[PDB]
């Protein structure tokens, strides 16, 4: 019934390709800040719609602009001189049966709460201005409930595709886990000088990987250039240990490569994010839903962060494509699998115009031998598509 | 000696894959409006820096937020009820040796001029609010790489890529607009190929002042369909199915009519880097860069230059040599001039019956000459001769 297509492709697996480039924008990167606020706003709206009406009402808050401020970092502690300005945009239902729903209150509080929990040394009350221009919508709940009855699985409202793949390469895992380690609670507690604005790039040529880390250091935690350099060495040491667990390839680690001590240049910040110094961010400019930027792979340009987890395929299909890919890679004799899913307007989101599965089989196997099981994995996930709504709101799946 | 590497790759060509997906967001789509404004602002800043100082000063205007308005379309002509709001962001040099450069004036003027020329039925003075929060820079009056920057491009386009690209270009061309003024600029095209059959879905905003009745609206949709059917026959002999404004439901009174020709009027939002790559397409069957070219300084941003150069190198190779596919990737080497990349990888599938040895030397030479003329590409960008979305 469902438009699922399984095909074999021939390609050099990424692990065997000569040049592989992978990047991850960490939590404090301005683009990832935009994504994180967008998603925090969406989840807060979902939960408050549920609390008041028992159902999620339509909204999309996948539009956030982070306008950088100005700052004077100094060893021992600088100051922010001009605040970061953040504009929340999108659309949400505001009039519910002639009654007013507190869209802007929920959104601004969610954005502020996200920043406080994400960027430890950022003074949100004084370093940030948050304004909201979220568009106004209206609905009658009887209609909402009737729409839910007519179509238990929501209808697609856009023509969009999501893209995912599996399994991850060593270089992909290295980049992902380097950022996760350095922004982990345990590491932050041990090394409070390491801010959250961390960008990780892995470039593999053959069996040698250059792993470059741009990590904003918090100037209130380093009194001297010497203490700053000791922090960079502690970053390098921790990532060296991590790399030995992920790959037996040679890994060269570089931290804050624009540093130039003789010219007095160090990557120190007041708050731990370069957004303080004038760098800007917006939604969908960084990691895909698997958490990575991967030009050796395939992606959708849809920004998952902030999109309605109930009906917007731009989020749902990018998550589902990754989950189907991971399932196939985990259970079948596959070297690589790429999943692309395209919505059809007016049809339920479990009836995509196509769900395309492209597989490189392991040597000694053919896709024909397992094509029906691959179909079945995609079919069961599409038939259970609404559970993605549940995993988002239970904070079980990240979208950047 | 530039580190250019030409190698053969063995992989299923896109045209032989069973399923291919291609999308293009047309000029009036909110995301493409953001991209277009971003690039229009950058080029206006470049020209005015040159006019005043003889050099381009540092800037990045790759941050634009299009916040949709409200509108009540009506057959015969509706009205915009709440204006579109556009925030310009990024950074530009504003203090030039203690004197003030009119960043915000240049930027707002450039944004308004772009909209005026791009969206025919948009009343910019009354339908749009443009504000600027571009960050303030300062300065006192072949570049080296400061980072590892990346560009990726490919050629030639597949039949489905060509159909999607040329469908939007046709419907938003002046010649077509003159004959069918009811067709707005907010056109989104999705192409799905399965085997030798292509499904083409077109969402095209129709201008409500140009259609007096539902009957005229349906006639306009049929003229879109007929025109694209003709175009498809020029590109492919695969079966092509064309669908226009598929969410329409006449019995329930739903038609894709707009006052201005862009869904930004009705509350849809856009921002930079959410849509087309520099070749004009969104192509999940290919390899794409995540960087937003629009608004980036074309003189100093290596990622923008390399993504354009990679496309130009690929297109040249595909046009002149016996290649079925070519993928071009360029990586800068930190601390070296940008015309001396860390690697320029040229990956080719030869046409059947051919081997790369026949033409590997010519492919190297094509890549070499483009890298040697990186300054020529920068000029082409400012002369509006190369599109970036
Ligand atoms: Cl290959
Ligand atoms: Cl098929
Ligand atoms: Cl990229
Ligand atoms: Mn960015
Ligand atoms: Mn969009």
């Amino acid at each position: 019934a469902r438009n699922i297509v399984v095909e074999e492709i021939v390609r050099t697996p990424v692990e065997m390709q000569q040049v592989e480039l992978v990047e991850r924008k960490g939590i404090g990167h301005p683009d990832s800040i935009a994504d994180g606020i967008a998603e925090a706003v969406s989840r807060a709206l979902c939960r408050e719609y549920i609390r008041r009406y028992g159902v999620i009402l339509h909204h999309n808050t996948d539009q956030v602009e982070v306008v950088g401020g100005r700052a004077y970092p100094r060893f021992g502690g600088g100051e922010v001189v001009k605040p970061i300005y953040i504009l929340l945009s999108g659309r949400a239902v505001e009039l519910v049966d002639q009654e007013l729903f507190p869209v802007h209150e929920v959104a601004i509080k969610a954005a502020k709460n996200y920043l406080k929990n994400a960027i430890r040394h950022l003074d949100v009350e004084n370093h940030v201005i948050i304004d909201s221009r979220i568009g106004q919508g209206s609905v009658d709940l009887v209609s909402v409930f009737n729409k839910a009855r007519e179509n238990p699985i929501p209808l697609a409202n856009d023509t969009s595709f999501g893209v995912g793949y599996a399994p991850l390469s060593e270089t992909e895992r290295l980049v992902l886990e380097t950022e996760k380690l350095l922004n982990s609670e345990k590491f932050k507690k041990e090394y409070p000088a390491v801010g959250e604005d961390i960008k990780v790039m892995g470039l593999r040529r053959g069996n040698e990987i250059d792993l470059t880390i741009a990590a904003a250091i918090v100037d209130s935690e380093v009194a001297t250039p010497k203490e700053y350099l000791e922090v960079k060495d502690k970053i390098k040491e921790a990532v060296e240990e991590l790399a030995k667990e992920i790959t037996s390839r040679k890994v060269n680690i570089y931290v804050n490569t624009a540093d130039d001590p003789e010219r007095g240049i160090y990557y120190i910040t007041v708050t731990g994010t370069s957004a303080e110094a004038g760098d800007d961010g917006s939604v969908g400019r960084g990691n895909r839903v698997n958490g990575l930027i991967t030009p050796n792979r395939h992606m959708s340009m849809e920004a998952a962060a902030g999109k309605n987890p109930v009906s917007h395929v731009g989020k749902i299909y990018n998550i589902l494509a990754m989950l189907i890919a991971e399932d196939i890679a985990k259970t079948l004799p596959v070297e690589e699998v790429y999943v692309r899913i395209l919505s059809q307007i007016g049809k339920p989101i479990d009836q995509p115009l196509v769900a395309s599965i492209q597989v490189i089989p392991k040597p000694g196997h053919s896709v024909k031998e397992f094509e029906k099981d691959a179909y079945s994995i995609a079919d069961e996930w599409l038939a259970n598509i609404t559970k993605v709504q549940k995993m988002i709101l239970e904070d079980k799946i990240s979208v950047f």
